[PDB]
C-alpha cells in the first residue's frame, strides 16, 4: 500500500501495536560473539543492546578493538551510517578514535546528557573554547572551536587532532536538544528540519566517511532519524514514489544492528516525518 493512506489505516483501526509486533518478529537474527565477552563488559550500556558480529565497527588497535557501534549500509539510497551508544566514562576516547579512523565529517546526537533526573552519556566534549580535552588511552586532544545555540538544536564545530601524527580535522556535532524525556514529538517538522541541516553541511556526503549518530542506546531516536533519511532519498531517486515500503527499508536496517524503533510510537512517528518531509521537498 502506499504510505499516507496506509497510515490512516492503521490510526482508524488502532493497529500499531501489532504492527509493531510484526516487525520484531520478521527482524533478522545473527550472532554478537565479541560484544558478549567477559573483557567486553564495561564497554556495553545495556545489556540486550549489542552490535553483531557481521557488521560492527573494529577500532585499529591490536590490544581490543570492540566498541558498541555498527554500520548501516544502504545500497540503493547510496547512503552508510554508524549508529552506536551514548559513550560510556571508559569509552569516551575510543569513541573520537573511531570518528578519526572512520573519516566521519559529523557526529549527530540525539539525546540531552541527563534525561529523567539520570545520566544517559558521557560529557564527551568541551563546552568552553579554552578549555581543551585530552584522551590518553587514544592520543587524541579535542577543541572546542565555536558554538550555535537555536531553538531546537545547537550545531557545534570541533578540532579533532591525532596527537601521533599532528594531523587536525574539522568535526560537526549536530545536537537536537529537544526531543521529550517520555514520548515522541507531537510535530515531526523541528526534526525535519534538522535533518536538512545535518544533510546541507555534507556530513552525510560520499566525500566523506559515514555520519557517527548516537542517542542512549543508539537504536530509538537513532533509528528513527536514518530511516527517515533513506525513505526520502529513495523517493527522490525512483521514477515511482508511492513505491517505498517504509517497514521494508526499516527491515533491511535491522540486518545490520538490533532493535531499530524501540516503539509503536517512534514507528508512528517516523511514518508521519516521511509523509510530512516528502511533500516539503517539491518539489515545493
Ligand atoms: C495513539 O496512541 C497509541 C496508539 N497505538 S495503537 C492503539 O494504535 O496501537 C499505540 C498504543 C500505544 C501508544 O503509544 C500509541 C501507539
Ligand atoms: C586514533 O586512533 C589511533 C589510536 N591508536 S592507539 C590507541 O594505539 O594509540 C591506534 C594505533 C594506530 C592509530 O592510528 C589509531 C589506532
Amino acid at each position: 500500500m502506499e504510505m499516507e493512506k496506509e497510515f490512516e489505516q492503521i490510526d482508524k483501526s488502532g493497529s500499531w501495536a501489532a504492527i509493531y509486533q510484526d516487525i520484531r518478529h520478521e527482524a533478522s537474527d545473527f550472532p554478537s560473539r565479541v560484544a558478549k565477552l567477559p573483557k567486553n563488559k564495561n564497554r556495553n550500556r545495556y545489556r540486550d543492546v549489542s552490535p553483531f558480529d557481521h557488521s560492527r565497527i573494529k577500532l585499529h588497535q591490536e590490544d581490543n578493538d570492540y566498541i558498541n557501534a555498527s554500520l548501516i549500509k544502504m545500497e540503493e539510497a547510496q547512503r552508510s551510517y554508524i549508529l552506536t551508544q551514548g559513550p560510556l566514562p571508559n569509552t569516551v576516547g575510543h569513541f573520537w578514535e573511531m570518528v578519526w579512523e572512520q573519516k566521519s565529517r559529523g557526529v549527530v546526537m540525539l539525546n540531552r546528557v541527563m534525561e529523567k533526573g539520570s545520566l544517559k552519556c558521557a560529557q564527551y566534549w568541551p563546552q568552553k573554547e579554552e578549555k581543551e580535552m585530552i584522551f590518553e588511552d587514544t592520543n587524541l586532544k579535542l577543541t572546542l572551536i565555536s558554538e550555535d545555540i537555536k531553538s531546537y538544536y545547537t550545531v557545534r564545530q570541533l578540532e579533532l587532532e591525532n596527537l601521533t601524527t599532528q594531523e587536525t580535522r574539522e568535526i560537526l556535532h549536530f545536537h537536537y536538544t529537544t526531543w521529550p524525556d517520555f514520548g515522541v514529538p507531537e510535530s515531526p517538522a523541528s526534526f525535519l528540519n534538522f535533518l536538512f541541516k545535518v544533510r546541507e553541511s555534507g556530513s552525510l556526503s560520499p566525500e566523506h566517511g559515514p555520519v557517527v549518530v548516537h542517542c542512549s542506546a543508539g537504536i530509538g531516536r537513532s533509528g528513527t532519524f536514518c530511516l527517515a533519511d533513506t525513505c526520502l532519498l529513495l523517493m527522490d531517486k525512483r521514477k515511482d514514489p508511492s513505491s517505498v515500503d517504509i517497514k521494508k527499508v526499516l527491515l533491511e536496517m535491522r540486518k545490520f544492528r538490533m532493535g531499530l524503533i524501540q516503539t509503536a510510537d517512534q514507528l508512528r512517528f517516523s511514518y508521519l516525518a516521511v509523509i510530512e518531509g516528502a511533500k516539503f521537498i517539491m518539489g515545493d
